DNA sequence: ACGTTAATGACGATTAACCG
DNA sequence: CGGTTAATCGTCATTAACGT
């Protein structure tokens, strides 16, 4: 199924510009070709499209994660590794990131809790490095700073819609994002 | 007594949390005590409600930090100054954020190049300071570093829905989120 | 003023009725 | 299989029509 992948990043591109409600599935079918409910014939419904691009996102997200701190031996490569992910991520999946933190309640209550789910343990492996490099640090502090860092990278979202972000934009905001993210927790760290 | 008050607060926390398609009239009478659409008597549509609470919000953060900047007597306590204010905002007032940076586009076109035009001018105050505070900052890069600054401020929003927002919990954010900020802001400068 | 309860009218997700 | 186009059917914002 190519005309599957079609609606899908169609799906993706406007729910990030629209927003989820005022995305008419008819502009996803025209975008993609055919249209009107011609999704039916790959989809039951609006909601399973936000389904998929959320639970394939934060179960990615998490995956990743997991695989940086399994390949590092020891918890500043950890860190360094989880940045340079997720900044990874905040640059190349702008849109989903954008869909993530706008259009999680139009989600059915049991997609809702499995992408909170895949979402939480994805903070907690954070939460895991930091605590592991700060023993002296409470949960409270570590939820906080991990909250400000992802909030921190995914500001090229709010400030990206759909801009240059190939030559000098990608390599220098990787740079300066990267060089903020690493000061920051240090002085989080050395005030807690 | 206040009836225009006590639909604009409703309205304010229906749309930070459900966002704005999905609040319906109704909804936002029968909380503020007044079922119905008896809100027409108050205003002429869903639109306008909508238009006062960001037009309102993005005038008053424009208007904070010109003032901040005025008092300032130097770079140094005009930028803890505006960290402050905005770091006030984001804990005080965390549902005018997201309604912001969530619903944009479904104000009228008239009305929203009215807070785009506030928004822009609000980013360029921090920028103005940032460039006189290091002269060698290109403009891209000092933008790129306000709306990281603004991205980790606004973290609370996205950890905090009606939460706590009690004694020591926002004391000790505030402490939390103004060392990482400074920080991040430091590194930043010594990398540009 | 302000509010209440019935229309009205769009618009938009499913679905039906029909082809390859 | 996918697609099409013409019904449904619910759900709202917005107006009417009536009291305050």
């Amino acid at each position: 199924s190519d005309r599957r992948f079609q609606l899908l990043a169609a799906a993706e591109r406007l729910f990030a510009e629209r927003g989820f409600l005022a995305v008419r599935l008819e502009d996803i079918g025209a975008a993609a070709g055919v249209s009107g409910p011609a999704i039916y014939r790959h989809f039951p419904n609006k909601e399973s499209l936000l389904v998929e691009l959320l639970v394939g996102v934060s179960a990615r997200l998490l995956a990743g994660a997991r695989d940086v701190t399994t390949r590092s031996a020891n918890l500043a490569a950890a860190l360094d590794g989880l940045i340079e992910f997720h900044l990874d991520f905040a640059l190349g999946e702008a849109d989903l990131i954008r869909i993530q933190d706008r259009d999680l309640a139009h989600l059915p209550a049991v997609a809702e809790r499995q992408v909170r789910k895949a979402q939480r343990q994805y903070v907690e492996v954070w939460v895991g490095v930091l605590r592991e490099l700060n023993p002296g640090l409470a949960e409270a502090d570590a939820r906080l700073m991990a909250h400000a860092v992802f909030g921190l990278l995914n500001s090229t979202p709010h400030s990206m819609k759909a801009a240059d972000s190939k030559p000098a934009r990608t390599v220098r905001a990787r740079a300066v994002l990267r060089a903020m993210t690493v000061a920051a927790l240090s002085a989080a760290d050395r005030c807690l």
